[PDB]
């Protein structure tokens, strides 16, 4: 099982010198006690062409301007290690991509890789294509020729990323190269990339069917063969998240983030109370991730309007429109349609800039986060309390890099003297030290107005009291999260997380 520590996501080469052994560094010289495993995210051959690693030409092989599987070995003697399995696509310049494109039916991986034709083998509708689930406007196609026969290959994301036939033997040959690769390299847990688009099917979704069930009950089993953790990327209507996960190791707490820039901003807890009720406990919990906030993932199914979400569809608008006013545009820059993105309706911001840089309402955030059944994960800009990066944006017109800053080791130790960042630091200490959060959970609501967890362990215990409505506004200064715990040193409380951080005796 999953080692309940908290962990980093990060970018190998974005902090520090830019390489998997200056990561490793900073993690250990600077982050020790802090964050225990790292996601490190795609690695391999190349970390920079059409989507920054998920387009691999060999999944297999890290970038050599990186580093080394070596250096993934050495990393895992001090810190656990996620990894990515990317499983529903692949580079169109790897050898089998580039195979298909010279030989066209005579190449052996014709097989490996979905056309049109491949899953509408007599035709298509126009129903039958306006129904496949998408993240952005768009049928999921591009035009290659094979053998100088022009071919519509699928492509869920960018039309450099192929997506492959998973229940093909090439292509299931290829994805258990990718399980035995990190199998043999020290990595202890895979997160499967884009998993509920794996499967397709005529007449379907193409997005966390019946088919897409089996296929990620298959990919688990060869994870649990091979003493691999599996967590699954679905960003999902919610019940569909509820469902999947008791069928895996870990699903991602997609709704949380969410719910907590509305509770930090109009002061409704009830929402995060009925979260808490139903929500899985196999858990790896965020605020931010490497992609865009997926404000949808609170909303109504989108293939179903009359499904409604954990907040009325009007209550994720107006989330939308407070991010875009807390970051005075900036977010208006990144989202959606004003730059390139394969998430239409996620809003390109730091989480940090998405509170209007509150550091109470951040740091009650993690706190709430840190509180709740799972493993906690903190994106590296998050580590750092990141504001939105609108120059390296303007550079690369790619949405999603106004939350990827590069951080030199200069910048990182400028960003660790920052108050935010030490309570921070000393939280995600508290949260991997005292014994409670191995125990029992329980929590308590005062009527959309406060909630209160409460971890009970084999010798200590510590309860989180929420309040947002204490301190709504972005220049508020006023503490909305307390603790109170017990340890070896009896009773403490901190009633505020930045002026005075939780330390476990």
């Amino acid at each position: 099982a999953m080692k309940n520590k908290v962990q980093l996501i990060t970018y190998a080469d974005r902090l520090g010198d830019g390489t998997i052994k200056s990561m490793t560094d900073i993690l250990r010289t600077r982050f020790d006690g802090v964050y225990d495993g790292v996601h490190i995210l795609p690695f391999f051959t190349p970390f920079d062409g059409a989507d920054a690693g998920f387009d691999p030409i060999d999944h297999t092989k890290v970038d050599e301007r990186l580093g080394s599987w070596d250096d993934v070995a050495e990393l895992s003697k001090t810190h656990n290690i996620m990894v990515d399995a990317i499983v529903n696509h692949m580079s169109w310049e790897s050898k089998q991509f580039q195979d298909v494109l010279a030989k066209g039916e005579e190449s052996e991986y014709y097989p490996m890789f979905l056309t049109m034709s491949s899953v509408f083998p007599n035709g298509a509708t126009e129903e039958d294509l306006a129904g496949i689930y998408r993240p952005r406007p768009g049928l999921p196609f591009t035009h290659y020729k094979f053998a100088g026969k022009t071919r519509l290959v699928w492509v869920s994301f960018t039309p450099q990323q192929v997506d492959i036939d998973t229940d093909s033997d090439k292509g299931w040959e290829y994805l258990m190269s990718i399980f035995d690769q990190m199998a043999a390299s020290h990595v202890s847990y895979i997160r499967l990339d884009a998993v509920g688009y794996g499967a397709k099917e005529a007449g379907t979704s193409c997005f966390m069917t019946p088919k897409t069930f089996k296929l990620i009950s298959r990919l688990r089993e060869e994870g649990v063969k091979r003493g691999l953790e599996i967590l699954i990327e679905v960003h999902s209507y919610y019940k569909k998240q509820v469902e999947i996960a008791s069928k895996v190791d870990r699903v991602y707490d997609f709704a949380l983030p969410p719910l907590l820039l509305h509770a930090l901003s109009t002061g409704h807890v009830e929402p995060v109370a009925h979260w808490t009720d139903i929500r899985p406990n196999n858990a790896v919990t965020v605020l931010d991730t490497h992609d865009g906030i997926g404000v949808i993932d609170i909303g109504s199914d989108q293939l179903d309007r009359s499904l409604k979400g954990l907040v009325p569809d009007e209550d994720v608008d107006n989330l939308v429109n407070t991010i875009h006013a807390n970051t005075h545009g900036e977010s208006q820059a990144a989202t959606g349609a004003a730059a390139s993105n394969l998430d239409l309706y996620f809003v390109n911001s730091t989480y940090y800039s998405a509170l209007g840089c509150n550091d109470q309402h951040y740091i009650a955030a993690r706190a709430v986060q840190f509180f709740l059944p799972g493993v906690p994960q903190v994106y590296y800009v998050g580590a750092l309390a990141g504001k939105n990066d609108m120059e390296l944006l303007r550079k690369t017109n790619n949405g999603r890099d106004i939350n990827r800053h590069y951080y030199s080791t200069a910048e990182i130790d400028e960003n660790l003297k920052r108050p935010v960042v030490k309570a921070l630091n000393a939280l995600a200490k508290f949260r991997n030290e005292l014994d409670a959060f191995d125990g029992t959970f329980s929590y308590t609501t005062d009527d959309d107005t406060s909630i209160s967890f409460t971890w009970r362990g084999e010798t200590s215990q510590a309860t989180l009291t929420f309040e947002p409505k204490r301190g709504l506004g972005v220049d508020n200064t006023t503490p909305v999260a307390m603790l109170e715990w017990e340890d070896s040193a009896g009773d403490h409380r901190s009633d505020d997380l930045i002026a005075n951080p939780p330390v476990v005796a």
